[PDB]
């Protein structure tokens, strides 16, 4: 009897060779697939795999894959590890000179509260990334508002956002804001600058600049005298050229042609334009970038609350001098039901526009492009009813290359229902369409990475991303849970992030290959002491000293505390404490409540013998509401000794006559 | 003249063939060993091996075998990385609701010293590890004695451990305690809630609850009016039914059937339950722990400070109604000698347990089964006298898998010298046992990874390990050094956790997969800033800030403070000081010593025009012991102004007259 | 037509035939070069290969070798991650006591502004490494100079580093002194300790302590009473005997002999030695370090101000009784022409020296080597004008294994300009030359790995490194940077580091295996929360912990403040002030300015019922500078209640009578 021998075709069983081939190899050994796929009626040890594929219809009729090891050039990163609920980077993720800006939102639940729109960036092409960086402080009427923000991107050297407002109670959508900040630049330029003689005003010609008047700009060597360190612009002439008011004049006219020098600029010393748009009518959220070009871009849009949907995108044609005009393009009506968040993408006069699937049981997501930016589109619905997922994606040669997520195990498959309240592995994907095809019938969705949904609550942070290329690299960046509980149920309904573990939700990138590296590798293990969030050093003395400026905003108990030398040349030490007032109180005593009382003193120890005391003792004292002042000199200064009620308190008492009282002239008697 | 291939039949000498092998290839080329073991003569360059297993004598008559990289499915983490002395997971460890718990004891020594009973946990299957929780206080007699656990585990949804008190000066047992504690959960339940009319107590419906009276609660959706929010257990009526007490009554009765709700508990806001067992008679260590059914457990021990030693079992047949009744049960007095700390497991009827053998020249590690709790056993004797190492197990399928570690390296083999005071490389192995065979005379110790003993003390932390499966992996989590030295043997006598590098043992988790992984991995690179434990977040104005609660207990100097406003509706700043009394002082000046003082202030700055001032003068000030009072008024409220003493200070001074004094009256004087 | 097979012989073209099999082949196979080395006319996708090297000749006439994965046996680690700029390794690193050392600069730029030489360690292998320590503070006269150091190493038993004085203003070499200080150990000794009776001094034989009168010497188990603990060196005889003075004497001679006891250095409790040298005459930097012998040492120096340009090394002969005495050797002049910071290294009797090259239009870097410790020399041009790098090696066998890194990409090359200001990944190389065959001619440079450089300053930290072997494995660690703006060209000019992202230079080991590894592997993932620096710990009560003493010297916001109890058994909580004065002042409000004051009170609240209370109030306060003095009794001790000033103020008021006043004698009225 002939056996029995894997065709890796996709098409053949391929069950039976696979599982002899497994049983008569030793477990070390990694199974090379040669890059084929191989259908299976369940999934086999993929662990000892490599460079295979497998296909397999979980629910029959709809087939997915499944990638072993190094079948796939990418690797699955942990980027952020935060006791907030950490999640929605969609659809925000950009790159901008050689980082990657990876936007979320942190909060404690799929919801407002708690929440700070925020960044963690890369440095590195995506092997380690930052502190997390809050954008948005808690809105001035939280806590019935906060921020939201799922639309940013970067237009002519500015940061644009779609910063919403939203209740706390409801996630009510109240207000829609477009905040816009210039990106922090060095420029290394040769001439452009020019001065006018006698007067103190000098112009700078810096291409697309992107700045507004009150914008920081820093000079050097500038060979132009006055356009100097840390200025602001002082006028805006157009697109590339600004002026800035110099200190100083001089007789003749400065021009720097030839010179080479360095501007300039900061998103943090620059304030946010913000440009109110009040509540824009029809819409449910404001989701995803696309710049168009020097002047503009279009964010998505859905509105899912009420009859009909909507959803579509908004287009700035020129943001930059008419921020708050826009015009509505919605995508073809048969496309709207069941749709919600779309992420959209321009490309060579080309917009593409990739929806979210609002129910398994009903046509899910669809894609459409557009040489119109919106007006027309030709369309395409994915098989199978993908939903629950947003599609972020990028254009890389003739494919879109898209990532999703379900956000539980399970459910991606059309007709799968929910399966929440239980821990779970969900399953990540990618697929590749081909732009001049046009047809996803033959899609093939690969799993990739599985991620954990913790099932503590029914809400799942899992996946609602978003993709940036950055050279030969593809990145995913979403949310993903671990198995540590919330606490929702159970102690912390409350959901405060800093008992026990926190949220579960943190992020994740996937860095994927997507053309050929032409370097050796510049990957490395990380093996230092994370030094940034908190920069500590082993001083010359042996103790732990941090330099940096912090804030510590949450109850703090401290130990014993010396204030060290700081101010005025470091002559003093110095508190300052802000509030209407300040208040330096003592507990009630746990072990000797009667002795309850503080000892000020201007040396060094509680013996008095070493500087003047004042104790104020406290009502548990013995002494009740006792002051004992002690120095050997009591000087009152700049007004009278005075009681504070009239004709009620006596100067001494029958036990403690002071000796005499030394008077300019007789008591005034009344 | 022919050669000379290798064989990998672990029997023909194949140290020329693979010398031969290494010497013709190139040094990057990973030489894959099918799987196979080879016998040399002395260990090759392993690195440059996959797949292969390589079997050697390092002592003549002792075999054993040696892991090349994907040998084994397996990998190695470190888990804790803490200044304190970490180590002894022995053992403890558990896996409950999808999390990996690795107690342990976090002390400076081989003792009690600076002791905290403790754990880290993970909850993505064991890729990363939680920031350290202690599970106790020092003891309330510390620093005369102190706790200590070697035994923990689950039973019924609680927590339970052997709680010992422990001599700091000599490690002696002075105090056996059970503590329990339920473990927290969420619960998603349908039905169950009862509540009769005319009257506020409502019946829960929990299978296996394991709550006791006095336990908190947690119910939302219950549609059972007053059964809501964060509750406590009222009474127990039996283990799958108890009350709360609700706030309310209502006049008919309700019931809850049909309806979808959740529970509810919580470990850290429920009390431990303490049941004194006092000095258990003829016990060193209780050590290990297996759940034997619903309603009780086994805990490991050993008496081996007099004769005769022994080793066996305490039984808590119901710990549940009778935490303090238990049952000793000893194995086969021929395996007494030389031997202690046991692992016991549980597993179908059959309650396995292995030794610690404590000379490497008397029988060592010995294997014990009993279908009876311990009341009979069959036995067997680990060939070569293994000793020095627990021997932590889990089983799958039809094996035992046993881990254990070398605390120095080359001390595992019989008549091995112990070879401490000088650094080293310990090995750690697994083996797999056959239950059915029986028959330990052919064991096969795999040695998969190497640890570090540091040598700067004859103590070691390596090993000492407690071993876990969760779902297709087992896990081992034990002890391992570094090379900084404690200096116990120099400036840290006193064993200082905070100086220098502290001690070098911490945790380390070795993850071996032992059955199919049927998914996609969910392997990640770390990239992250870790920012659970220190959450520090870049503010709007580019702080790092800290919004968790935190305690800092060593001593700390700081720099220029703001106390911000905090408390009632952000009204004031506040700063509390407890003790008997507080204490603020000033340090004599190391430059201007003759300056030394306070500046009390209520306004922004030194200046006196900026608010009223208190200033008081240390002795070593050229004005000693002055104090200066400056305000625009001086009220005295609620008393009379009064000296300390009788007649022996003044109103004014010659050059110091008040100009009058305002009376009711004339002067009393006497 | 016949095709076209990859031949591997670095000298056929393979370009076409690997273009074939990258084209034919599965993404995701690892291509398999065989161990063997591939010309290409341009570099392919390298991330396909492992086993591969290819050559290349990026520009015509000088190739270069570029390392697939797994060609060589080795990885690169991060091992620092903080703030500040830090790099320079250069040429300090050292082995001791199993421990690796990286000792670099940390300041904000290439200057002694902000700087501490530093270093991190590692003790295990380079897996993992240690929270930075500063080895200098802040020098004297800061801001004016500061401390600088390249040349760092261990003679008998001691830390020697020359230790440089240079203007923050232009880096300007000021002074020159020799610092050293014992290394920490731990030494385990049998016999050795006399003390002859009826006198306190005991004679410990301990051969080549390195000890000098005032080092800390710790004892443990000596068997001669009084030679105990924490001890220091009284006198020392000679290099293997010195004195301790003990406490107290015995009628009797002790002798130790046969007895094990244990010893006791440290680095941290014992003084620097500083031995000033000047400024010392035509030397730019001291750079490098080579240990000869028991007694001495050489570091490496240039001259390069100018003319002519010197480059070679100082020998001090016996620097432990002589530390001033220093000889002056020079390389051959031919060879110090655009020559800079040498690395020495000694070796067999032989003294290597390599030079930087500073043009890469001139004859580069050259190789000595010296049997007469630098009085003559043999010599030797590495090709191609090898510049912009230091080249810091070791000798294994009969190769020096040599580590460069261009500053910049595409800098290394002969002819190459000078590409800055814009980011790049710089290329780091190994080579290895053979001693005997002592030809550089044939020199292959092998990029092993790729850095980045930022490009937002003209500078760059990468490389400038230096090299260990221990064991079978040799490091380099260098720097790094990544794409971070350090903004000194926008918003921090300044360079204060702890703004943005800081200085996005940090240090990375690159791990290289260059003998056979006989034992299983070491290597662990890292899985730890890094609890080191701040070590934390989650109490019993769930909240965040730190015993560890700590240093706060940045500016700190604090929300609610609780000062536990801490000092005198406990008794009392305390803060201590230091400076010539303390200052405890209030902020004006922002929202209320008008309540503008301090509470301070001897109980738990702002209501004075819970204790004594002075109220500081404001000038911005409705009453302005107000004090109130609210307790139930007020007394005045030690001295007289007077008026600051003469005949200006009263004792109450027309409407603040007091009732009267308790007198020993009449008012004295003038």
């Amino acid at each position: 009897v002939p056996r029995g021998s894997a065709k890796g075709d996709g098409v053949t069983d391929d069950t039976a060779a696979l599982t002899s081939a497994l049983n008569d190899t030793p477990v070390g050994q990694k199974i090379n697939g040669n890059g084929k796929t191989y259908k299976v009626t369940s999934l086999p040890d993929i662990s000892r795999f490599i460079n295979t594929r497998f296909v397999y219809e979980r629910i029959p009729g709809q087939p997915l894959y499944y990638a072993s090891e190094e079948f796939v050039q990418g690797e699955l990163f942990k980027i952020t590890d935060t006791p907030y609920y950490n999640a929605w980077p969609q659809d925000k993720a950009f790159v901008y000179e050689n980082v990657i800006y990876a936007p979320y939102m942190g909060s404690d639940r799929h919801g407002v509260s708690r929440l700070h729109v925020s960044w963690v960036k890369s440095g590195d092409d995506g092997q380690t990334w930052s502190t997390p960086e809050w954008l948005t402080d808690l809105h001035p009427d939280y806590p019935t508002v906060n921020y939201h923000c799922m639309s940013m991107g970067v237009c002519r050297n500015r940061l644009f956002a779609m910063i919403e407002t939203r209740t706390l109670a409801k996630n009510a959508l109240t207000n829609c804001a477009l905040w816009d900040r210039p990106m922090s630049r060095s420029l290394h330029l040769t001439g452009g600058i020019t001065k006018a003689a006698n007067q103190r005003y000098a112009t700078i010609h810096v291409p697309d600049h992107g700045l507004f008047v009150g914008d920081f700009v820093n000079f050097s060597n500038s060979a132009v005298t006055g356009v100097s360190g840390d200025m602001t612009v002082a006028t805006v002439i157009d697109k590339d050229n600004f002026t800035v008011l110099t200190p100083n004049q001089q007789t003749s006219d400065l021009n720097n042609a030839g010179k080479n020098w360095h501007m300039g600029t900061s998103f943090h010393k620059s304030p946010w334009r913000k440009t109110d748009l009040g509540l824009i009518p029809s819409v449910t959220e404001v989701h995803s970038f696309a710049t168009i070009d020097n002047n503009g871009f279009a964010m998505g849009y859905h509105q899912g609350d009420v009859a009909p949907r909507e959803v579509g995108l908004f287009y700035f044609p020129d943001a930059f001098n008419s921020p708050s005009n826009y015009v509505r393009r919605q995508i073809p009506s048969e496309y709207e039901p069941d749709a919600s968040e779309p992420c959209i993408k321009y490309y060579d006069g080309v917009l593409y526009l990739i929806t979210r699937g609002t129910r398994g049981d009903r046509l899910g997501s669809s894609l459409h492009r557009s040489r119109d930016i919106g007006q027309t589109w030709e369309s395409l619905r994915f098989p199978h009813n993908v939903h629950h997922t947003t599609l972020p994606f990028a254009k890389v040669g003739d494919d879109l290359i898209m990532f999703g997520s379900e956000a539980a195990e399970n459910e991606w498959e059309a007709g799968a229902p929910d399966d929440r309240y239980k821990a779970s592995y969900p399953r990540t994907f990618y697929a590749r369409l081909n732009v001049n095809n046009w047809n996803a019938d033959d899609i093939e969705w690969v799993n990739i990475t599985d991620q954990i949904y913790q099932g503590g609550i029914v809400n799942s942070g899992v996946g609602v991303g978003s993709v940036v290329v950055k050279d030969n690299y593809i990145y995913y960046m979403f949310g993903g849970e671990d198995h540590f509980n919330p606490w929702t149920y159970g102690d912390n309904s409350a959901k405060d992030p800093f008992k026990s573990d926190g949220h579960p939700s943190d992020l994740y990138c996937y860095k994927m290959k997507i053309g050929p590296d032409n370097r050796v590798s510049r990957d490395f293990r990380y093996g230092a002491v994370p030094n940034r969030a908190v920069p500590v050093f082993f001083d010359t003395n042996g103790v732990r000293t941090v330099p940096a400026p912090m804030e510590f905003t949450g109850d703090l108990g401290l130990g014993h505390v010396t204030i060290r030398a700081s101010t005025s040349s470091n002559i003093r030490s110095e508190v300052l404490m802000e509030g209407e007032y300040g208040f330096i109180g003592k507990s009630i005593p746990t072990d000797n409540p009667a002795g309850q009382r503080i000892i000020f003193c201007g040396g060094e120890g509680t013996s008095s013998t070493t500087g003047a005391q004042i104790t104020l003792y406290g009502a548990n004292n013995t002494d009740s509401r006792r002051i004992v002042y002690n120095g050997d000199e009591h000087l009152f200064q700049s007004a009278d000794v005075k009681p504070y009620n009239d004709n009620v308190t006596a100067l001494g008492g029958p036990s403690n006559r002071f000796t005499t009282a030394y008077l300019g002239s007789n008591p005034i008697v009344t």
